[PDB]
């Protein structure tokens, strides 16, 4: 029956139109849970009144909205499969997921959308208890939907919802009937609203959030607000809550607010309805304000939740209580004073990681467990602050932060990366109503939570008039939280605190109308007072976080800089199944959705599954609150913490020489926040033997926090002890190497061992043991490494970029350069045989590098290699200078003395510390969704694999896969280990970088521009 | 002086319609639409978001929007007591120069006093003064004497230029002016509506 029929309802279409976000949708409110019992709200026990529509759901899929049958609303289609909800249909595989970093997947013609939009209709049949129908109002609630949906109840049209991220509530009281009621929901992948969010993440359209049914008494409080006021001392805090009651108003009915901390209440508030005689016509009929005074109230902080429990109860005069609402309360005051963001009277240093809520197995929907698992890692890793970019997180997620610890920054769900100019959608006056809903709706729902310290209007939306208007609205409705907006260059008027993204501390790059300066410079700008927090920094994609130390070093240095959120916490990948059915991670449009940005999407600090990227350890070390300075014997520890004494911190120091520790020292730690504690070691043992003493101090927690198990380590520091130089002499060995010469090859024999050098080749092809062959492939100099994600950048074969490191190397002929023997010679020392080889690498009649190597053979038969490398000034600097060989022998474990055990690079070697290290050979290789050179280790005095011993100072990566193989492969899963183990030894390695993926982020110092390089190492049997 | 077409005298509290987050889209159209159409004209020197709508969050948001879209013209809003953050220049209405009467949450002070208030720098222009209804404008000299006296006071618009009346026809068919709900529409505020400096026809009072 019209207008319930689909044809009438569909057109005029709402989704195409910019203006109407929703039809017949109740105003957003913080969740109450609608439980009648007073105890339950204080208890927080799951409410009886609340109902979950979550469960198996009937599903139908159609290419277009027009396509879906009219008949369905009356009845569920016979064909349609049953799919679990909340779910993303694309995850189900009905429709391939489409990912685009900047471009909207749909063609950009706002507000119009592609004529065929994948549409999924969900029909749910449920039975409503008779008791519910008779009294009160029942409204269906959706935690999340995408992009937009049309709601039909009992074959009757109910509502239209325009925002996926926000919860939408429709009232089903009229629609519901005794016995089972059919529910029909229609979801469209592409909406007029879709234009508003261009944020880059895998795009899945469906119901990714829980659907529940809520029952409210006819007289109930639609919304309530909690506010905190504190003395400068902070000893006494005044908390006032305002409650608004829906529908009928009774003089007799009263609202009581009780504040409960732990199991014991601190304060109680009771008021008659209405308050304050607001100007000028009348005092509010339905609004009551209750003020509760708390003295010495515990204050919520990232280190400590310090939560209070507040229950809002509306009850009769006698009186029975119609309804009960409970809201978690944390007492914190967040304000920007003197251009310095301040929390609870203390300047805040924020270490944060941008969080995208994604699951590879379940896609967009997030398991409750995942948040807890994610939350523990960030808290464990020294991360106190989490930012979600760029949409409101699951309703549950805010609650977890408040209990658990870390600060949360809410973000309005507006992005407009695609539009050119980007500001156009935000800027236009017409679009404001659509824009308003995301900012306005978000504030009401998330305002209550103690954890959130900030409001962010938009991400990458550019600067528009609406943002300025929107920013004003948030302040006026809520004065509690500072508002920051990235867009417009981050220098925009709307943002209280500057949030430059991907800003470089050392140097600044400016794009006309969007200048970017080093953070130190940016604060310094004329007429600028705002505290600056980076939206993103230290991009984690592939190898990442290089020069990470530099950013953090700056943050400590400057009072104004509050630090910035790292991007990004979880790499985004979707599981794919082989014919075998093995699961391989997919990057970019593996599914063939196009155009696919491919690899860049993952952007991940930690593996999805999830596992920690080698980079993550680096973040933990830099992040750690404690600061250690060492003079002589004495060790001084400075506490990062603003509010917390180190009640349960244990400090352990071990001193070892050459990977051996002479002594271990442990001291209890008792430092007040900002406190400095001085610890003096028992005098260190002195070793006559040559080597370098190492002092390592790490802080561990004797008792596990809820996040961390006991014996977990918050922080560690390593300092070299005074160096020892050994004048002891290797010589002399009775055996003398005998060399036999052929035109074809140079052969050296000592004892059992045989060494072969090829004159034509100019490199030594074979090393002989037994009765055995040591290496499959002749040792050669290697000036190249598989390109890192940063080096490749945005460059592609279709659209090559000159700037990218890979392009410079490729243009160079660096990869394809072929060695030639400039000269070669064989000579015999009385005690040893010395071989000198000179090689010139020439591309296109231009020589990129000249390498001279001399091999000297000891009486002992230990072999010493000295290499001299000359690099032309003109040529782009070689990524690495090293010699790589392939060894037939395969070993279970790799033992080396050097920085360990996590892979480390010169740009980011801070995390690593120097000690003897033992690892399974598989460990050395680091799994990546996209394969680039990985697993490098730095500052290693000695490397041991199997029989071979390597002595010298070098960076070594040992893996089955060839460097050539690594560069070739599209995906990590594809690679098959080559027989034997590839070994790479590098005298010097270029810095990984990078602050920005798009442009080379490598630091000037890190690059090997010297143009002259020397390194020597020793090849020793056993 | 252009005025956005928003008034909410009726609502109690009056600010409720403006104040509510939901109502903002409806509110926005009148302020946003008005600026684009009337922005071009040389004559307009001011933008006024609302009249007697009270003070709402939307007004603060709306006020910010007008400044950002257009920086050319000062924005003044009467509501909230006229001391509201949104209005660039204070516009107390029916304020008395000699003496001040205060209604809780909406204090009104003599204009000389009002500029003098602690932490106040804004130039003050009255939305209305010297009500012209019936016999009116008494003590009119006093207001003007004050305006000349004080540099900060910019003077205020008189209310109102034309008395509002509707022609009615007798059985004879002679036309007699009608005040209030002569037609019987109810309840009728009756006489107060005309509020006129000059006769409708028009003749000068
Ligand atoms: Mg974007």
């Amino acid at each position: 029956m019209i207008t319930d029929s689909l044809a009438v309802v569909l057109q005029r279409r709402d989704w195409e139109n910019p203006g109407v976000t929703q039809l017949n949708r109740l105003a957003a409110h913080p969740p109450f849970a609608s439980w009648r019992n007073s105890e339950e709200a204080r208890t927080d026990r799951p409410s009886q009144q609340l109902r979950s529509l979550n469960g198996e759901w009937r599903f139908a899929w159609f290419p277009a909205p027009e396509a879906v049958p009219e008949s369905w609303l009356e009845c569920d289609l016979p064909e349609a499969d049953t799919v679990v909800v909340p779910s993303n249909w694309q995850m189900h595989g009905y429709d391939a997921p489409i990912y685009t970093n900047v471009t909207y997947p749909i063609t950009v013609n706002p507000p119009f959308v592609p004529t065929e939009n994948p549409t999924g209709c969900y029909s749910l049949t449920f039975n409503v208890d008779e008791s519910w129908l008779q009294e009160g109002q029942t409204r269906i609630i959706f935690d999340g939907v995408n992009s937009a949906f049309h709601l039909w109840c009992n074959g009757r049209w109910v509502g239209y919802g325009q925002d996926s991220r926000l919860p939408s509530e429709f009232d089903l009281s009229a629609f519901l009937r005794a016995g089972e009621n059919r529910l029909a929901v229609m979801v469209l992948r592409w909406s007029d609203g879709s234009y508003l969010e261009d944020q880059d993440m895998w795009r899945m359209s469906g119901i990714f959030r829980d659907v529940s049914l809520l029952h409210k008494p006819t007289t109930q409080i639609s919304d309530f607000h909690v506010a905190t006021r504190f003395n400068d001392d902070f000893s006494r805090a005044v908390l006032e809550a305002e409650v608004q009651m829906c529908g009928e108003l009774r003089d007799y009915l009263r609202v009581t607010v009780s504040l409960w901390q732990g199991e014991t209440q601190v304060a109680s508030g009771t008021a008659p309805f209405g308050g304050e005689i607001i100007d000028e016509r009348g005092g509010y009929a339905d609004r009551v304000t209750l003020r509760l005074n708390v003295e010495n109230p515990k204050l919520w902080s990232a280190e400590i939740p310090n939560l209070y429990r507040a229950v809002v109860e509306l009850h009769t005069a006698d009186g029975t209580l119609i309804e009960a609402e409970a809201c978690d309360v944390g007492f914190r005051e967040v304000r920007i004073e003197n251009g310095l963001l301040l929390l609870n009277g203390k300047p805040l240093l924020i270490r944060g990681v941008n969080r995208h809520e994604h699951h590879p197995l379940h896609g967009q929907v997030m398991d409750e467990q995942t948040m807890v698992q994610d939350i523990l890692l960030m808290k464990q890793n020294n991360f106190n602050a989490v930012r979600c970019s760029h949409y409101p997180n699951h309703p549950l997620w805010y609650t977890l932060c408040d209990r658990y610890g870390l600060y949360v920054v809410d973000e309005a769900n507006i992005e407009t990366h695609g539009m050119v100019p980007m500001n156009r959608l935000t800027d236009d006056p017409r679009w404001l109503p659509a824009m308003s809903e995301r900012v306005t709706r978000m504030v009401q729902r998330d305002r209550n939570h103690p954890s959130v310290i900030i409001w962010s209007l938009g991400n990458e939306s550019g600067h528009g008039a609406n943002h300025d208007a929107l920013y004003r609205w948030i302040k006026s409705v809520d004065p509690s939280r500072p508002v920051q907006y990235e867009g417009g260059g981050a220098d925009t008027t709307a943002t209280d605190i500057i949030c430059p993204m991907y800003a470089r501390v050392d140097e600044d790059q400016p794009f006309p109308a969007v200048p970017k300066w080093s953070i130190k410079k940016w604060l310094s700008l004329p007429g600028e007072t705002r505290p600056l927090i980076l939206c993103e920094y230290a991009h984690a994609m592939g190898n990442s976080l290089g020069g990470f130390a530099k950013y953090w070093q700056a943050f400590r240095q400057y009072p104004r800089l509050q630090g910035g959120f790292v991007w990004d916490w979880v790499d985004q990948s979707l599981i794919k199944y082989d014919e075998n059915g093995n699961p391989w991670s997919a990057y970019g449009g593996d599914f063939g959705d196009t155009p696919n940005d491919r690899q860049f999407c993952m952007n991940g600090l930690v593996f999805a599954d999830r596992t920690p990227h080698p980079a993550l350890t680096e973040a933990k070390h830099q992040q750690q609150f404690f600061q250690f300075r060492l003079s002589g014997q004495t060790i001084e520890v400075t506490s990062e913490y603003l509010f917390r004494h180190s009640d349960n911190e244990l400090l352990h120091w071990m001193v070892a020489l050459d990977g051996k520790p002479l002594a271990s020292g442990e001291v209890p730690l008792d430092v007040a926040p900002q406190g400095k504690q001085l610890i003096e070691l028992p005098e260190l043992p002195q070793p006559e033997s040559a080597g370098q003493l190492w002092l390592t101090v790490r802080v561990v927690q004797p008792n596990a926090t809820a996040w961390s198990e006991a014996g977990h380590i918050s922080a560690w520091q390593q300092w070299r002890l005074a160096e020892n130089l050994s004048v002891t002499l290797p010589a002399a060995s009775h055996a003398i190497p005998h060399l036999t010469t052929s035109e074809m090859d140079f052969c050296i024999e000592l004892g059992n061992k045989r060494w072969q050098f090829n004159r034509q080749s100019g490199f030594l092809s074979q090393m002989w043991i037994g009765d055995k062959k040591q290496l499959l492939t002749p040792l050669r100099d290697q000036f190249t490494r598989a390109p890192l994600d940063n080096d490749i950048g945005v460059s592609e074969a279709t659209r090559i970029d000159p700037n990218a490191w890979v392009e410079r190397w490729k243009a160079a002929g660096h990869y394809q350069a072929e060695a030639a023997l400039l000269q070669c010679t064989a000579d015999t020392l009385a005690d040893a045989v010395l071989i000198t080889t000179a090689h010139a690498w020439q591309h296109q009649g231009k020589t990129l590098f000249i390498s001279r190597k001399t091999y000297r053979i000891d009486g002992s038969g230990q072999m010493a290699i000295t290499v001299d490398v000359e690099v032309a000034s003109d040529t782009p600097h070689p990524a690495r200078i090293g010699l790589n060989c392939q060894l037939a022998q395969v070993a279970e474990r790799v033992n080396w003395l050097g920085l360990g055990p996590q892979e480390n690079y010169p740009d980011r070697l801070t995390a690593a510390c120097f000690d003897r290290w033992d690892l399974p050979l598989s460990d050395m290789y680091t799994p990546y969704v996209f394969p680039s050179e990985n697993g490098l280790r730095c500052g290693t005095r000695e490397l041991n694999y199997g029989p071979h011993q390597w002595r010298g100072d070098f960076q070594f990566n040992i893996s089955r896969y060839s460097q050539q193989q690594l560069m070739e492969t599209s995906h990590r899963h594809l690679l098959h280990a080559e027989e034997g183990t590839w070994l790479n030894i590098d005298g010097f390695h270029m810095g990984i970088g990078g602050d920005d993926s798009w442009s080379p982020s490598v630091s000037a110092e890190f690059q090997l521009s010297a143009g002259r390089y020397h390194y020597q190492l020793v090849w020793c049997q056993k």
